[PDB]
């Protein structure tokens, strides 16, 4: 089965990016783990999340008969061409805290959770009243296009299931929604999701 | 003997990682060096540790016969696959402050002890009492289940036998007890190993 | 269309300008943000996207030969990028999103790098109705201007994206192309100067 | 085209282990202070941003303009060379760089590299806030070479204040860079940074 | 003259590089001493104390000996540390990764004797309680290899003192002692016996 394994990974090894006329759907999903501080004198905001990344490929797709019945497999993030899904209003370089290993399974869909903590550009005024503070953060492409890479969800809402259940703040409500929006360097449009949090101080 | 250590480590270079078909038994440990600090402006408590990782590969054995007799040998971590053992409520990069390499066995066992410091979520409310605070982090594989990577523990009590005399903080209690979790979703079942330290000023 | 893409690459795949091949470089700025002002040291620290175009004949190429495609992405290491330096940063720059570029069939390449600056700046004023200016010049650290001939589209800095809710509202922004010279010399060094009047 | 071509040729043909006893090297050292951007009285740290500019000479890197069409100098990354090791012996932190690692060489065989650099160092701020000011020191210097090595000189001894920054939190009084030498039969020499300072 | 002594440092360099560690039938001793530049900072809120120091590292290998006579009378060269095989000492009780301040460069002399000396600032666990007060604080700060046991690398001193002729005049903290001795410890980990140097500083404000 070890053989088998490494077997498939060379043949898979041994992708030049989406394109027009092969653009690559990503499906993003974002898991949010605490709010870890909110800074008034810079109006900057830490989170931890984890952002869930989903993309399929022809070229990593195999016949599980041909490999020992192996259905998936884990690899490193740097095997392998990875969305470069970026948050537009960061202040800080994003730091990674997990892990850099993508799942990839037969049918040549891939699974990426990487899980970050990122300082972000939020006016925190409100916080400490019953209706809280609301900050937003857009996720896109930095350098695809639409028409290169489509961006979708799976949920409108915010995966609030894990979060830090004694966090310094308290959320009031977390979404998702995407976005199209032009920017003044290029015609072409660019997608976005756009994470809005309403939160408090418990 | 150099000739005959480059001649072994030639020939073990030249591991994908575990499967369901090959499962891999991983020995998790901590030592509690010390809990530099607790910040209940953010929730956060940093402490530092050593993190002792063991588990043993058949592509890593070899006959010391055939080797000068040479039993075991340092390579880097780098050089041999290793467990993604992490911290699940880190909210910092875990900052590593030892060597990463690795000892190998020619029984194919690998025994590996990184020192870090860790930043995790943790409510610091009640550490200026006598009962003190309670906090914990779960540890375990990011992207295996059980059925790939099944975790152990040598013993469930953390090692404090070089916890810092004079810390800030003085440890009540330190466990790193072994959950086998099955979600009621799925039949796999995942493991993890949770350190759960009391501690007051 | 993807193999066409790799070969095209591969095809593809500069020792940088010289005296007699000088490459012209446009810059832009698009000011994100002013994250904060430290009346104790006099640093300033900025987000800011840095456009950056040039074009290569060497990266030039027919769609009709590749399948129409007419531009690609690809990884900043991958090609000769300039040596675009902050003048008055008094940390490293920070770099916040992928260092990728998109070059285009006619040989122009476009590299938007976004990145916070901390720099050099007295904000004294800031709390008050006229606010504080402050100045930082950008250009090459190695070139004259016989290398790279640095240039602007425009002098009006992007605020389109500036964020709304900064501690800190923009009064102006102006990014002038500015150069010195030596008597003695003939050469030109030339940078561009964001000039920036803000206040609380 | 040509010129493209010619740079390309030059550099391939180029591509140096260091001085020694029989082959000394001549490191010409200067200083310009940006800025003084912070005094730490809590902890006897002062932090300066300065341009260092280091210049050398190799035979290894000469050639003749004629044979590569009047291509009289290049620049070339740092690391494609080698650079002296110079450094400060009283630094805190690693010292920051501020600006890219690329020299430029000239077809006489020179070397000319002028990183910029923030620096934090061990000071004693006391007085800084009085008229007479603060003076601290930095001496500059190879790491492992000796003077029969690495031959440290300058062009001056005073640290270029052309560029100092005119809004900083404190005003130069002076600022010098005089060379000392150092006898233990090796002789060992450094550029040592003395500034006078004040809010 | 120039021209033939490059010629020969680098024919030497190559033949040099053109090591595995050291092991239980060929150990390797390797010498450490200290040099206390400076204590930066005390923090009581936490409990970490951050040093400048230099750790100088002697050790001595048969393959990278070289005749004088073969290479021109070529004594010994700098190298970067990166070409060679150096020792893991580590600091035990570090709270912050260590931070290097000096060029990685090291001296190798024609008998194969290895010279490093690395500057660095280190954060550390120690207790400043009572450095406001005459008699000072006093802290230890162990160091030793992270892997090797006593069996592959052996570690010993030139000297019981901390070399504080360097000590920063005008610190905070004024140094009242400092040694350098030498310990063997067992560790649960692994039955072999580890060696340690450990440094002992009295200081006050
Ligand atoms: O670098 C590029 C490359 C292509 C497009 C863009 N930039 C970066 C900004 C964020 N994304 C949209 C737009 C502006
Ligand atoms: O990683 C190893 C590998 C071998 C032995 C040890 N460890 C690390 C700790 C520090 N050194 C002694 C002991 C515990």
């Amino acid at each position: 089965s070890q053989a088998n394994l490494m077997r498939l990974k060379s043949d898979l090894f041994n992708y030049p990016g989406p394109t027009k006329d092969d653009p690559l759907t990503v499906t993003l999903g974002f898991t949010l783990q605490d709010i870890v501080k909110a800074d008034s004198s810079t109006n900057e905001v830490d989170l931890v999340y984890w952002e869930q990344q989903r993309w399929k490929l022809n070229s990593l797709m195999w016949d599980p008969n041909e490999y020992g019945n192996i259905t998936d497999f884990r690899t490193s993030a740097a095997d392998i061409w990875t969305p470069d899904i970026t948050a537009y209003s960061s202040t800080r370089p994003v730091q990674v805290l997990s892990p850099q290993i993508a799942v990839v399974t037969h049918d040549g869909s891939v699974m990426f959770i990487p899980a970050q903590r990122l300082s972000f550009m939020c006016d925190p005024t409100g916080v400490d009243s019953e209706e809280g503070a609301t900050c937003a953060v857009k996720f896109g492409s930095w350098v695809y296009s639409g028409f290169e890479i489509d961006l979708k969800t799976d949920t409108d809402q915010v995966d609030l299931s894990s979060y830090y259940a004694s966090s310094k703040y308290e959320i009031l409500s977390a979404t998702q929604y995407k976005h199209d929006i032009k920017y003044n360097c290029c015609e072409e449009i660019y997608p976005d999701v756009v994470l809005v949090v309403k939160f408090r101080e418990r």
